[PDB]
């Protein structure tokens, strides 16, 4: 078992409280088998709503997968109490937004897609259904009379 933090960085414009929303939120990841090193060929996602009870007091997992190359049964779990928003004050800094407990599947890449939400920095205008798949996003806050944006989204992994 190991924990891994996923840190986001983005440039924010007139936006705050940027966060994944809901138990159905999808963390799209490329995952590495911890025994044979095989990295998934396609993006896979994991979500809190898929939680499954592991046998024999081992706890739970968000995803269990038998490695196709070495037959190990590996798992990974999103830690829900570690999910944090990315705020106006975090602008352009890496910041941990979620942690995963890894039992033989470890993420080595991350693709933010849909399901994020955020709000106008002063207006509190709600923006939902934000898709970051392009790594840029723009909209207009009518209450603020300002453009809002999230640009140059990137990430990195910290082993905890
Ligand atoms: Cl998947
Ligand atoms: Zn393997």
């Amino acid at each position: 078992m190991g924990k891994i933090a996923l840190q986001l960085k983005a440039t924010l414009e007139n936006i705050t409280n940027l966060r994944p929303v809901g138990e159905d939120f999808r963390w799209y990841l490329k995952m590495k088998c911890g025994n044979c090193g095989e990295i998934s060929d396609k993006w896979q996602y994991i979500r809190l709503m898929d939680s499954v009870a592991l046998k024999g007091g081992r706890g739970s997992a968000s995803m269990v997968q038998k490695c196709k190359l070495c037959a190990r049964e590996n798992s990974i779990e999103i830690l829900s109490s570690t999910i944090k928003p990315y705020n106006a004050e975090d602008n352009e800094n890496f910041k941990t937004i979620v942690e995963f407990e890894c039992r033989g599947l470890e993420p080595v890449d991350f693709q933010p897609q849909a399901g994020f939400a955020a709000e106008g920095v002063e207006s509190g205008t709600a923006f939902s259904d934000i898709n970051l798949q392009e790594k840029d996003w723009t909209d207009y806050d009518e209450k603020a009379q300002e453009s809002v944006g999230i640009y140059e989204v990137t990430h990195q992994f910290v082993k905890c």
